[PDB]
């Protein structure tokens, strides 16, 4: 059995982004489309194999709560790349 993986933490939202209506800072998002990724590279990966107008299913958990929500993607940079519209602690540019 290997370390943990719990997921990706969210360190920053962009305030005029959908992801704006769901996320906060500190939430942890714990699978997206149904599926739970072993690392950030993996997460980011999956969303840039998307299209920006895309919808995405984000769990995550806020505070106390698991909850569960849609997020539209949109562009993140000025080539196009789909994003959700937030940066992660791994980054320690928006994904
Ligand atoms: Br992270």
């Amino acid at each position: 059995v290997k370390v943990t993986y719990d997921g990706v933490y969210v360190m920053s939202v962009k305030d005029d982004v959908p992801a704006a209506d769901v996320l906060h800072a500190g939430d942890l998002i714990t699978e997206i489309d149904g599926n739970a990724f072993k690392s950030s590279q993996e997460f980011i990966d999956y969303i840039h194999s998307k299209k920006v107008g895309d919808t995405v299913k984000i769990n995550y958990k806020h505070g106390d709560k698991n909850e569960q929500a849609d997020i539209k993607l949109t562009a993140i940079d000025k080539k196009g790349t789909p994003g959700i519209g937030i940066t992660l602690v791994d980054d320690l540019h928006h994904h």
